[PDB]
């Protein structure tokens, strides 16, 4: 394993496609808003519906995150805010309407 990488993060919003890098140790909310993008949130603890996407490319890291059960990471779901990228990877966001509970 490389020390350090840097992965494209492309998302797919309701407005558009927005890109950029995000290291192997930022989570892709924190990297998208340093480059000054608007994305849902709220507790930014991983323990929530906020900052739901899903993931469309790649894979991601979610040990960070407590609210998604098993069921619902097979499904592609991402909080944004506990993920980091291990590839680069591709995500829909402002999803959290599509989730049950
Ligand atoms: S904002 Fe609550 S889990 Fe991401």
């Amino acid at each position: 394993s490389p020390e350090f990488a840097a992965y494209k993060v492309t998302l797919v919003t309701p407005t558009g496609n927005v890109e950029f890098q995000c290291p192997d140790d930022v989570y892709i909310l924190d990297a998208a808003e340093e480059e000054g993008i608007d994305l849902p949130f709220s507790c930014r603890a991983g323990s929530c519906s906020s900052c739901a996407g899903k993931l469309k490319t790649g894979s991601l890291n979610q040990d960070d995150q407590s609210f998604l059960d098993d069921d619902q990471i097979d499904e592609g779901w991402v909080l944004t805010c506990a993920a980091y990228p291990v590839s680069d990877v591709t995500i829909e966001t402002h999803k959290e309407e599509e989730l049950t509970a």
